[PDB]
């Protein structure tokens, strides 16, 4: 029997394409797409939608039973950036729409949970090359803050309720169908739309500022293979570390300059290069990869030629 | 001026410690002691008190304002077995009153702040023996997960906000004033009741369990002192790794043997020896000695003695 997926926050940059997806491979009226806001956007229309709020634990509920949901993915959240902005109901949105979720697969009104951490969960005292998947972590962000109290409280239901939670740290993502929600990593997929709109970007980030990342269809891919391997091969009940590509912001602008001979970019740092700074440079996921078969398929160039084949 | 001190949980294991020794420095008066539970106890009994609930907000606002109080020495918490057995309210408890007291301080209603953290920040893949300062802490027990973001959110505060607070990661203390609140490490102040009052004891750990300890009075001496440190000396602003002794059931039982000859004693581990298990047996808190002069006095042998003393 194909499972009954519920996607909260499925109108954000992944959740857009991962329902999508989804759909492709479980049938359109299996996926439950649901947002606090309903917009005339493809998702919406193209299957079952329902708003929710996810902060509210009994709207949740009442959407796992009249629609007998078996898996949740749980994409709602305030991203580093815009957490900055209002600490409070970021934490506050982030940590108690993951324990109702949680609660849900205690109680056993659902079997499954994919529930994504990110890169952000590392520190200023983390190594910053091939970040161990055991290793230092001591976020200076609000969202950082969030995404590591969540592990620590999944491999807690897990180990003492028997939760069945998979999680992933998505590095920096990339996406052409749905803007991003205000993570650090935003200037990869902002420098996209200037560059073929304008010839020229603007970047708030340093020029040798390297951080992992990783093409959306990449993270869509991980996001649904770890959910679909089967329990036992799940070994890490806090989340894998997750990688693809690690780059600079002038590797990524030379290669857009490959299919723009004119593009051209500053430099201008704001508030978000301090959160950069506090975050690795590149990852090392060979759990993830020994585990449950991770494999990436998109590198900065394939990833740039597709970017700008959607886009232009 | 000398500082006007409001103790929370003052009538607690280390409170009660705590409350004497501020007042024999800084006077009775300035000292005001604060607790959900108002007994006929000697700290009730010897300066101002105040029953108050650290999760109600306005309450330590009231405190503060009639008591124009500068530093609040947060004590309440449930600790890491107790918390096992509710774990929604000990979440709860630790993580919401920390917020409204560091909260206090952002809106500058008080000036300084002390708050304890724990060992049990630490988890099964932190190295055990002499653990560092920075390391792998992945906590196990919900206790330890509200400490480990309760260190993030105080160096959040003091790193965004410019708040002043302070911390230390305890290690299993043992005292002879009041009884323990139900840790993990708690066998080591039951072990001389039983040895004086039946000279038998049923140990609710494995023999061979080595853990990190601190007799009271070295805790509180720390206590005091980072308090007391001119503010550039306190460099970390998470929580400072603290030390003094380490051992193990077996040894400290044969110190207690050479007091009380016919002493015996037994093993009988419970569901706290999981917990035990999960943390280190020694830590490395040279951080704390050189940046504020931590040095402990009591070692196993001394401290025993005193306890015996006390107790018989
Ligand atoms: N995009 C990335 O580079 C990245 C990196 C690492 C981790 N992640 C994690 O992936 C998840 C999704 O990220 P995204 O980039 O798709 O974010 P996004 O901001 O683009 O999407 C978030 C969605 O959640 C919805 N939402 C917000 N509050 C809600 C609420 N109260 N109830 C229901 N829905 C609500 C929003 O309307 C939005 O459609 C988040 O947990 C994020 O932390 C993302
Ligand atoms: N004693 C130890 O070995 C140890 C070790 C590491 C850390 N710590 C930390 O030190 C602090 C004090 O620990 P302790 O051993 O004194 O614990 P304890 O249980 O002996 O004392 C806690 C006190 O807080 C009070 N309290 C509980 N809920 C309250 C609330 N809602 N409002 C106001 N008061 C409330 C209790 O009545 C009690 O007097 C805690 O943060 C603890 O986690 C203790």
């Amino acid at each position: 029997m194909n499972p009954k997926i519920l996607i909260i926050g499925a109108c954000g940059q992944i959740g857009t394409e991962l329902t999508q997806k989804l759909r492709k491979l479980y049938g359109t009226e299996n996926v439950i797409a649901s947002d606090i806001r309903k917009l005339n956007t493809d998702v919406v229309n193209s299957g079952p939608f329902e708003v929710v709020n996810a902060l509210d634990f009994n709207q949740i509920e009442h959407l796992v039973e009249v629609h007998k949901i078996t898996d949740i993915y749980l994409m709602a959240a305030l991203l580093s950036a815009t957490a900055e902005k209002n600490p409070a109901f970021a934490w506050d949105l982030n940590m108690n729409s993951l324990f109702h979720v949680l609660n849900l697969a205690k109680a056993k009104k659902i079997k499954k949970i994919f529930w994504p951490s990110s890169i952000a969960v590392f520190g200023p005292t983390t190594p910053k090359e091939n970040t161990p998947q055991y290793t230092i972590m001591e976020p200076s962000t609000v969202y950082g803050i969030s995404k590591q109290a969540g592990e620590r409280w999944c491999e807690y239901y897990h180990n003492i309720y028997g939760v069945d939670v998979r999680s992933i740290r998505y590095p920096g993502l990339i996406s052409w169908s749905t803007p991003p929600g205000g993570g650090t990593t935003d200037y990869a997929v902002d420098i996209f739309y200037k560059a073929i709109a304008d010839k020229k970007y603007e970047c708030f980030l340093s020029s040798e500022t390297k951080m992992p990342m990783m093409y959306m269809d990449d993270a869509i891919d991980a996001t649904i293979n770890i959910m679909k391997a089967p329990v036992e091969k799940i070994k890490i009940h806090s989340s894998y570390n997750l990688a693809a590509m690690s780059f600079t912001p002038t590797e990524i602008a030379n290669e857009i300059k490959k299919h723009i001979p004119e593009f051209t970019i500053t430099y201008e740092p704001d508030f978000r290069q301090k959160i950069a700074d506090s975050w690795p440079a590149s990852i090392d996921d060979s759990q993830a990869r020994e585990d449950w078969d991770w494999k990436h398929t998109f590198d900065l160039e394939s990833m740039t030629k597709d970017m700008i084949e959607h886009l232009s």
